[PDB]
């Protein structure tokens, strides 16, 4: 969920 996972692409 961190910004280099969910906040990046989705």
């Amino acid at each position: 969920w961190n910004p280099a996972d969910y906040g990046g692409i989705k």
